């Protein structure tokens, strides 16, 4: 295997000798190399464990190299500090005053400029992180959101051009606001070129999907397969207007990429390039979890994803050191925490909690959520979860069976109850959330609704804004950066008319998915309306998070309550939380409470709480005491 000082003097072989005398002296030059000899063995090493003594591996190296040195020279200088400021404070994504929002351009602000009138809001919010979903080019009428890219270049003509999307950045850079979007690595729409002349039998293209001829290893595929949309067709693949089938973990408009070909990577890398000098400062990389494929395994999380995504975040150390990953993967939590790393994903979407937060509310019981704060949530050095209450996703049970076994739990049959409670078919359930892919052949479905719809605030559940204020009081004070689905701080309702929508009616998230509410966002300020009890809590917490330091940091210790309905953890052993997940009031005893100090300022309350007595706290209840 070649070395980085190798490497570097092909990189420059490029220049004359007058010039390449005066690159080598040049201050990029200088920053691009001492990050190459830093960072370039780990990119040799995933690399080499991947694809081995392939003959085209070194070829595509230094072909990604070359673009490497190229995009870092022409990446601007002001991306240039940050990424030195990155480079030096890697736990920046850990500070306590981090608090992000994620939206879609069009249904929240209709269009890219539109958007950018918005910072105002997002600043009057408090966000520091503003995720924004799917902007590239993509198949009319479906593509899943936004999720089948036709192109990771040209923006999606009815958000604006490629120009408006540089200066919403620059805005939100201005605004003290992190830019946040989609790296969709794992697949491009059926439309996308790549996937035209690859299927068209463009040699330059490949092998840069998976195509069959026939049903022979698709079955044998399918056998170990899990399906995502089982709505759309069975296992994973879908059949061409030419006989032949293409893997399609998603939609049949959505083709696996083949990283198992080392162009595919090279590929993806240059497209990663083009977005962080956008300057883009977080990716968050779709579906890690299948960009490898074995036969005989699920192909997911398998090693080579692993080392690919590794191999990835190594060629950000080289080109442009700001750019951090957010892994989104939606698996078994043994699996999840695999793609948390300073060297793969910096921030990962903590599932876990989140499932957990609805679980809670509808059993009472802390149990579970108790069991994943405290074996489940810590992580090593320089990584953070993204905790958050929904997103424009369904809500899947991914919480481990192995765990709910050893509390007694049935995981298939609590699975059961949590659908049948969501999809408001248990009685008295407060929940109207709509089913998502019930899967016939396995019992296994998911749940759509946003966070108010699914709280009950659609019939006006006098306990639905405490409701909400609960769930997001847990995501922005365990520890790592919170996430909030914009439009839930004013408690907006599913959309009413997706159903009928012939482009939306076959996948119920749509329903999740709702404007941008004018009426509700007019009455955040009136102490008297859901919404502004929504708003006016949620920025409080918001407010006492970033500028309390007790917050800072992703490590908790769990508070042993007593009281099966309330859930307790400490945060830098200053901060006692306490959330009652009863709609009754419930009680932590003095006896419990024996070791804390005698008195403790609730910042939540903001009155002072005796804990040399019996601490009551009235249903839905949050307490964030000082006791340090
Ligand atoms: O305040 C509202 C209601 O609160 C109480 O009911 C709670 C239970 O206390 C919770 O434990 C939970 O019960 C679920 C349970 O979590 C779920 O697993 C499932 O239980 C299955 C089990 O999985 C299966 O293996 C087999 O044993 O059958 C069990 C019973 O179906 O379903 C339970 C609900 O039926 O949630 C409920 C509802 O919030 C209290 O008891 C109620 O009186 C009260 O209304
Ligand atoms: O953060 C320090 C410490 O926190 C946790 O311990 C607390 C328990 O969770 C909490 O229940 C309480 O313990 C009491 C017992 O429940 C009760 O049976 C009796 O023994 O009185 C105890 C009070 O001394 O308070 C402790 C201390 O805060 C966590 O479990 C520890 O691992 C952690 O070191
Ligand atoms: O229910 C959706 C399904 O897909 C996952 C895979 O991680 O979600 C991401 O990828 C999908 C396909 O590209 C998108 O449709 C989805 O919006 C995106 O979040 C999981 O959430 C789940 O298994």
């Amino acid at each position: 295997s070649p070395n980085s000082q190798y490497l570097k003097t092909r990189i420059l072989d490029i220049y004359t000798p007058e010039q390449r005398a005066g690159i080598e002296k040049s201050e990029d030059w200088r920053q691009f190399s001492r990050r190459m000899d830093t960072h370039f063995p780990k990119l040799m090493n995933e690399l080499d464990s991947v694809y081995g003594n392939n003959e085209a591996l070194l070829p595509m190296l230094e072909m990604l190299l070359a673009q490497a040195w190229q995009s870092y020279s022409q990446r601007n200088s002001s991306l240039k500090d940050i990424d030195i400021a990155r480079e030096n404070n890697p736990d920046w994504i850990l500070s306590n005053k981090q608090v992000g929002g994620v939206c879609y351009v069009d249904l929240f602000a209709g269009d890219l400029k539109g958007l950018k009138d918005k910072i105002p809001y997002f600043q009057e919010l408090g966000l520091t992180y503003l995720y924004l979903m799917p902007l590239f080019k993509c198949p009319e009428g479906k593509s899943d959101g936004g999720y089948a890219v036709s192109s990771y270049r040209d923006v999606n003509p009815a958000l604006g051009t490629i120009g408006d999307l540089r200066e919403v950045i620059a805005a939100l850079h201005e605004a003290g606001i992190s830019a946040v979007v989609d790296f969709i690595f794992n697949h491009t729409s059926n439309e996308h070129e790549w996937a035209q002349r690859c299927a068209a039998g463009d040699p330059l293209f490949d092998n840069f999907y998976y195509i069959f001829p026939d049903r022979r290893m698709p079955d044998q595929y399918d056998r170990t397969l899990r399906e995502i949309f089982p709505d759309q067709h069975p296992g994973g693949f879908s059949q061409l207007e030419d006989g032949r089938w293409v893997w399609t973990t998603f939609n049949s408009f959505q083709w696996d990429l083949n990283y198992s070909n080392p162009w595919v990577f090279r590929a993806m890398a240059g497209e990663m390039l083009f977005l962080a000098n956008l300057g883009v400062d977080i990716l968050r990389m779709d579906a890690v979890a299948f960009i490898w494929k074995q036969m005989g395994t699920s192909c997911e999380n398998l090693p080579q994803a692993h080392a690919l995504i590794r191999a990835f975040n190594a060629v950000m150390r080289i080109a442009a050191p700001a750019v951090f990953f957010k892994s989104q993967a939606i698996v078994h939590p043994d699996q999840v925490v695999q793609y948390i790393g300073q060297d793969e994903c910096q921030i990962g979407y903590n599932p876990l909690q989140m499932a957990l937060l609805w679980n809670t509310l509808a059993t009472r019981e802390v149990n579970l959520l108790h069991q994943a704060l405290t074996y489940r949530h810590n992580l090593p050095e320089h990584t953070a979860w993204v905790n958050y209450v929904r997103s424009h996703d369904d809500i899947g049970w991914t919480f481990a069976d192995e765990d709910a076994a050893y509390l007694g739990i049935s995981g298939y049959d609590h699975r059961q109850f949590l659908n049948r409670f969501f999809v408001n078919r248990f009685d008295g359930s407060f929940a109207r959330g709509v089913p998502f892919q019930y899967n016939p052949s396995t019992g296994d479905c998911r749940v759509s609704g946003t966070a108010a719809a699914l709280v009950g605030l659609a019939q006006d559940d006098p306990h639905a804004v405490d409701r909400i204020k609960l769930l997001y009081s847990i995501a922005l004070s365990t520890g790592g950066l919170p996430l909030i689905y914009l439009g839930d701080e004013v408690g907006t309702l599913n959309d009413d008319d997706w159903s009928q929508d012939s482009n939306k009616s076959d996948d119920s998230r749509w329903a999740h998915r709702p404007r941008y509410n004018e009426a509700l966002y007019a009455q955040r300020n009136d102490p008297s309306t859901a919404a502004g009890q929504i708003y006016q809590g949620l920025r409080h917490m918001i407010a006492v998070r970033q500028s309390n330091p007790r917050f800072d940091g992703g490590r908790l210790v769990t508070f042993n309550t007593n009281n099966k309905h309330i859930i307790g953890y400490i945060r830098n052993n200053a901060l006692l939380a306490f959330g009652n997940f009863s709609e009754y009031p419930q009680t932590v005893t003095a006896h419990t409470l024996q070791a804390m100090p005698f008195k403790a300022h609730d910042l939540i309350g903001g009155k002072t709480v005796s804990l040399n007595q019996d601490l009551t706290l009235q249903p839905y209840q949050v307490m964030w005491l000082e006791i340090a």
